[PDB]
DNA sequence: ATAAGTCACATGGTGCCGAGGCCGCTCAATTGGTCGTAGACAGCTCTAGCACCGCTTAAACGCACGTACGCGCTGTCCCCCGCGTTTTAATATTAGTGTATTTGATTTCCGAAAGTTAAAA
């Protein structure tokens, strides 16, 4: 619906910061596959948090709260 | 001439206006003091260590050597993209409503605490 909204071209500028300087295509729609994976697993452990504080705006406080239940702690908004 | 009197003078004092000078109330967290209990300790004994020999022959290392194997080789296939181009949709602006949070006053909630005792190798 939106995940082509991270496109071709910009999945290409992400590769050019990787460092890379050719890029097959099918490279292209699994890398929208992982940033679905990530995306998602975040976004239900952010989820979590904030419904089980009787919220229903899920916040920054839980975002950064799912990262580091993730393992990977951003870090600079508090935290 | 002088007691009465008017008069102006001279000083009194009373009233109001800032204003710079002390003061009053509150909350931080210090430190003062004090109970009661973790902490280090006080004789201690014995654990699994870790040597300390004293064997054996099971691994193991080299001695040989051999296919497997690698590693660039090499025609060539192919694919990525560097752009060039049209698209194309990403800006990034207002917006009010529609809960989202939210912070008061409770107002029950419930388990830590204090008995009392169940259970427990």
């Amino acid at each position: 619906d939106n995940i082509q909204g991270i496109t071709k071209p910009a999945i290409r500028r992400l590769a050019r910061r990787g460092g890379v300087k050719r890029i097959s295509g099918l490279i292209y729609e699994e890398v929208r596959a992982v940033l679905k994976s990530f995306l998602e697993s975040v976004i239900r452990d952010s989820v979590t948090y904030t419904e089980h504080a009787k919220r229903k705006t899920v916040t920054s406080l839980d975002v950064v709260y799912a990262l580091k239940r993730q393992g990977r702690t951003l870090y600079g908004f508090g935290g």
